[PDB]
């Protein structure tokens, strides 16, 4: 049988038990949480880091730099120790612990930057260590070896768990590899399918996504992929969330029960509508943080 | 159409790939932290309350009782929301607030409100035997396919014991020997989700028939050795989980050209506040 990696993807698909609206209209999970390292963000980086051993690019023994809101951070750790990588991470310092101490098991160097600074600053300072020589920068942003990933294999699943059917596809962004991957792969396909994206509102933190200030948009992006982008709330991203386990037993990030959110925005407005939502990790290394009880 | 309860079970099979002694063995883990709770526990909890209906007992809408505080009181929890019942869950220590988020309620001299027919029907998952039938039914058909029946020793952390049991269970009826070994503290380690009983204990599942032999693991081996899975094999998992994969070390150790298999019994991911993720020495 099977190595860790090869555990990566092939996620499950349910749908909503009872959730939203029911009028014809049904809705999917996509359940990212299930990757080894627990979020969607395993994809990315086992093709990230493969397909540049592919290029000649990286080799084992040699350090590897990141800038992470914390589940790359925790996905590239992980993969890194399976194949004899040493990795670097950069974060800010507003970010949970849990992410701190989960990237650390993994044996990865932690580096914090001010929430001031933010995941900008974090990318800036992630450009300079590399052009330093203190090791190579992947750039989940702006490597095209991310949405590969998803267009290669989320997208695919998607399809053939939905079989050829699937109306609607709601993608919360952040990377906007998922989004823009599976958007590539679904345009070929001969039948329409209408991908959807997420962003927080004016001030609503909600970690695993953002709207990217101008001079730091995502290389990856792709604004003829995208037919809408919706506004999320913060409140109403912790709010469906706590909804998804209580009422579906789906036990997920806020990240996640926000994107439902869109999608059954999206439901509730079409009809016939089958709408394939993207959770991203689990409920777990949000708990200590106050959002699920206290 | 699929669901979350066909997502339980099916975990995967990972084989060591730089911990062990080099003489011949091969050590494989059971990932059941994979479980949509992300623990081993979401087998016999949805057992547990399925095999509750093929015996008409409870309504997607009666009360479930069960006086726990961790993982069962997850997967528990996580499967009556999946069907409608009314859990409720009694107390840990004077630290996991995964239970209620799947929509639960907060709380004998054994120690350790109220009572079965006080208010609905508590699920005894130490004496219950749907436990060990989950593992008879599911965990032992996947191990013995996985590993082409090639599986010589089964070793598990020891809680409310089905799992050895029900693995056991299938395992025993097969045509050739595969011996069992559970893993227990030894009596002054604190490990979560197994304890040294008797602290007067057998669990009412529990079968010495079952068993082929028990080590006692020290606190400090468990959480060094999840420690070493972390860093060194990209396992993340609690401390019980640990244990494991230490006790299915000694076992290799004896026993050369081995096939071992230990139950990863959760990810660590519950555990990272704890701080047990720290090293120490
Ligand atoms: C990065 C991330 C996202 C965003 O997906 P992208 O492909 O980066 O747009 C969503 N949720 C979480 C928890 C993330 O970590
Ligand atoms: C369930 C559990 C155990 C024990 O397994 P049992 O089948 O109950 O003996 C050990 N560790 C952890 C973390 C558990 O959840």
């Amino acid at each position: 049988m099977s190595t860790l990696e090869q555990t990566i993807g092939n996620t499950p698909l349910v749908k909503l038990q009872r959730m939203g609206p029911d009028n014809g209209s049904e809705v999917w999970l996509k359940l990212e949480g299930n990757n080894p390292a627990g979020s969607v963000k395993d994809r990315a980086a086992l093709s990230m880091i493969v397909e540049a051993e592919k290029r000649g690019r990286i080799k084992p023994g040699d350090v590897l730099i990141e800038a992470t809101s914390g589940n790359t951070g925790i996905a590239l750790a992980m993969i890194a120790a399976l194949k004899g990588y040493r990795m670097k991470l950069l974060m800010p310092d507003n970010m949970s612990q849990e992410r701190r101490a989960a990237m650390r098991a993994y044996g990865a160097e932690l580096i914090l930057v001010t929430k001031e600074q933010g995941m900008e600053g974090a990318r800036d300072l992630a450009l300079e260590m590399a052009n330093r020589g203190e090791g190579k920068l992947l750039d989940q942003f702006n490597n095209p070896d991310n949405p590969k990933a998803h267009y290669t294999t989320t997208g695919p699943e998607i399809w053939q768990q939905t079989g050829g059917r699937i109306t609607h596809f709601v993608s919360s962004m952040g990377t906007t590899g998922t989004i823009t991957g599976v958007s590539e792969f679904m345009r070929e396909q001969s039948k329409p399918v209408t991908i959807v994206g997420l962003q927080p509102e004016e001030g609503s933190s909600i970690p695993g996504i953002r709207r990217w200030p101008t001079e730091y948009l995502p290389g990856i992006f792709n604004a003829s992929l995208v037919d809408e982008v919706l506004d999320i709330h913060q409140r109403d991203a912790e709010n469906t969330m706590r909804e998804l386990a209580v009422r579906e037993g789906i036990f997920c990030g806020v990240s996640s029960g926000g994107a439902v959110a869109g999608a059954l925005r999206v439901a509730k407005a079409n009809p016939d509508a089958v709408v394939v939502a993207i959770i991203c990790d689990r409920g777990d290394r949000y708990l200590s943080t106050g959002v699920f009880g206290e």
